[PDB]
């Protein structure tokens, strides 16, 4: 059960993006079965360029892509955009004070996708926005990886790789 | 061989849907080999809304989606519908008294799919029908999960993950 | 390393088809590494109907679908057909005496595929031909299963599931 | 942790191509976690025909296909080409002296793809170029295998097959 850091990164002129999977959460039932209590998701980290081959991760902005949001990305038409809005303090007394918006847009010549994360603190009059262009080839890698990971994020791999053993017992 | 509860759920205004995979069944042969005697399937559970963030699972209706039916869903055209009819007491002396019909339809503006389960007891003059709208993004998650699970439901994962070991022995 | 019989079957009015995967073959090298010496394939068995819910497997005809042939099937256009020709005694002194031809054709109304296996013994003036219609939904199940199995048939799953362990050692 | 040689080969009249996966590289951290330090890739080896059913592997040329390049291949449109340029001695004092170019083109009648590797040593006035035609069916096998392997090359399979165990511990 060793930890594996396997972020997938895209490095561009003005920004970098790293994408890391996060496992679903389970709880143990009295019977000893486990129940999925939280879906997995993907953590996106965006950082602005800060120097030659260097990005300022101290100023990174993050966004947690849910299973449904991954579904949006893997089904985008060639001229379709999607936009996701998250309040990181929903529930908590800081609700409504910060909005994170991830937008994904087609590049105007068909050559790929434009990702934008904007993190907006209205009371503080600050919008921190990071853009990164993603080629069609890079986006295809994401589609493949996203389709791969979805069954794991919803816990179905746990079901899948359990068939071979349970069938014997 | 611990049990894993990993239902995938979609919660909407008037209804909820949870989808749970079910493993194929095997029997042990004299030689010690195992033979697949029943394909796996997906169990769909639909429940009508019953209160704030609450659904009446005591009034749930269920439908067992076969491998072939999953195949229908993963191959639907954008304007195509499919409809499945099941008699839950086929064979048994209650045959013909109850019909369950699952219909899947395109939403009229291209924004996703409409699922409907209708469970009809004619002798009792009752039709219990639950509808739930599924966005294009949510349906894409299902397509990915369904394509993932199909090889497991037909027992081919058992073949797949056996290659690495048998090859040695 | 127990044996698993996991044929996937399609049963129709006049014929049945069962499809069984077969593993690649390896040899052990002096160093202890293994080398893939034969790709895996799929074994198709066709049988004509012989009675109520019964097929005459004693008169079955078989065809071994190679990796490349699977590739043809998973890339067929909607109006495209493919046809494969095999001599089961190529090399052997019976070469040229028996031809097996598998043809896969679109159904004229878009509703699926028509599979035909014809096994022809010219010296004996016999053509034994079995046809089976496959719905779009059933064909979609095959496409999913075929795309799943291809990496296993070429031995890449062996590479894939070895990463997690070798990385530690 | 036995080594597996599982190159996938295509043998044609004038040339052969073999494609072998290569695992990502990890390093062990003090905590005992592992960190991915180099993505996996695919090694392509091209050899010109040298005799009946024989190819001159002593004159082979090789090209390392990155994850992003695999992404290009799996997203090619039917009339689209892609071309990759590599300097094998980038950094090293031999930088700029040798260029390897892999080009992938549609065949003019829609029947598949033309792969070309050209390895050019300008100071030596030599261009060694190997071409191999790939049918639509053979290319489909590659697309399936490439989509399969991508999540392993980026280390996400390591994440995937770790969920089942970590969840318990």
């Amino acid at each position: 059960s060793p930890r594996f850091y396997v972020g997938h990164s895209i490095y561009k002129g003005k920004a970098a993006l790293t994408i890391e999977p996060r496992a679903p959460e389970f709880v143990a039932l009295e019977s000893g079965a486990f129940k999925l209590t939280k879906e997995g998701f993907l953590l996106l980290q965006f950082a602005p360029a800060a120097g030659v081959r260097q990005y300022d991760w101290s100023r990174k902005q993050v966004f947690s892509l849910s299973v449904t949001e991954i579904g949006n990305l893997v089904s985008l038409g060639p001229r379709e955009s999607c936009e996701f809005f998250h309040d990181p303090f929903k529930g908590k007394g800081d609700e409504g004070k910060v909005r994170k918006v991830l937008k994904v847009e087609p590049l105007p010549d068909g050559s790929g996708r434009f990702f934008n994360l904007s993190v907006q603190n209205k009371l503080l009059n600050v919008d921190e926005s990071v853009y990164i262009p993603i080629t069609k080839a890079e986006f295809a890698v994401l589609i493949s990886a996203f389709n791969f990971v979805l069954p794991h994020l919803i816990g179905w791999s746990a079901f899948a790789n359990s068939i071979k053993a349970a069938a014997l017992e």
